[PDB]
């Protein structure tokens, strides 16, 4: 699991950054051919988290998912992963207006089925969202940014925490529980901010007006041009009632028939 740091080159510019650090495009060699890389690295409580992160990509194993290469502990602490070339889908959207209807239920389906996966596996991802979805072509989407993911333990089926309010289930912000289908209400959000063109949702609003309105029953709209179905997908994953609330076999098998029939 651990890289040699004489393998990695990086480029100067960053991709992104935060309080961790930055994310920088780089260059890993191989046994002949070298790979392009996202290297995530902390300017660094960090350390832990980045440890975490890639402990968390380290157990996952599918196509619509971000792969982890490796650590390299160098000048600093970094996680290397495969190159996501085309970035974040809410920016993506946000410069690209003309992408089709079917294009984005094919990139939303794409990620219904990591996080079909992701719940087959017992993690919680937390902090699922359309800036957290990255790109590799305009017709190939993966899942990003594990830094709030949980691997729920064998016996049990969500987990406490001990915030991304706009993106959080209700028995998230009531009960601080955390499942897959807590990730179902995220994914709703996401369907939304996809087939609005990486709009921010509940635009204005602070988290405690989002919380009384979800309470009232009231819902972000239909986006400008979103097929009916897709729109009436978004109020199920809304499910109010976690119980009641579809897990991601049944919101994957909604969209992968729909999309063969559109
Ligand atoms: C071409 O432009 C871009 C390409 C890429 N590609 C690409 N590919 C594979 C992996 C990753 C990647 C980025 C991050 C990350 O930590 N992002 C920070 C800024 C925000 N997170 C929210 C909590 C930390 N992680 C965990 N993985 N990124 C990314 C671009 O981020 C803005 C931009």
């Amino acid at each position: 699991v651990y890289l040699d740091r004489k393998l990695l080159t990086l480029e100067d510019k960053e991709l992104g950054s935060g309080n961790f650090g930055t994310v920088k495009k780089g260059y890993y060699q191989m046994k002949k051919v070298v790979k392009t890389v996202a290297v995530k690295i902390l300017k660094n409580a960090l350390k832990d988290e980045l440890l975490a992160e890639a402990n968390v990509m380290q157990q996952l194993d599918n196509p619509y998912i971000v792969r982890m290469i490796g650590i390299c502990e160098a000048e600093s602490w970094m996680l290397v992963m495969e190159m996501a070339e085309l970035g974040p889908l809410n920016k993506y959207l946000q410069q690209n207006r003309h992408v089709k209807d079917k294009n984005i239920i094919e990139l939303v389906h794409q990620v219904s089925m990591g996080m079909k996966y992701l719940e087959e596996s017992n993690f919680v991802h937390r902090d699922l969202a359309a800036r957290n979805v990255l790109l590799v072509t305009q017709h190939y989407a993966k899942i990003s940014d594990f830094g709030l993911s949980k691997a729920l333990r064998a016996d049990e089926n969500y987990y406490k925490a001990q915030w991304p309010v706009k993106w959080y289930a209700p028995e998230c912000i009531n009960y601080y529980k955390f499942s897959s289908k807590s990730d179902v209400w995220s994914f709703g959000v996401l369907m939304w901010e996809a087939f609005s063109y990486g709009q921010k949702p509940y635009r204005g609003m602070k988290g405690s007006e989002v919380t009384a309105m979800l309470e009232k029953g009231e819902r972000m709209g239909c986006p400008a041009g979103c097929p009916r179905e897709m729109y009436d997908l978004m109020n199920l994953c809304w499910t109010y009632d976690v119980e009641n609330r579809p897990g991601f076999a049944a919101v994957e098998l909604r969209l992968r028939n729909y999309y063969y029939d559109v």
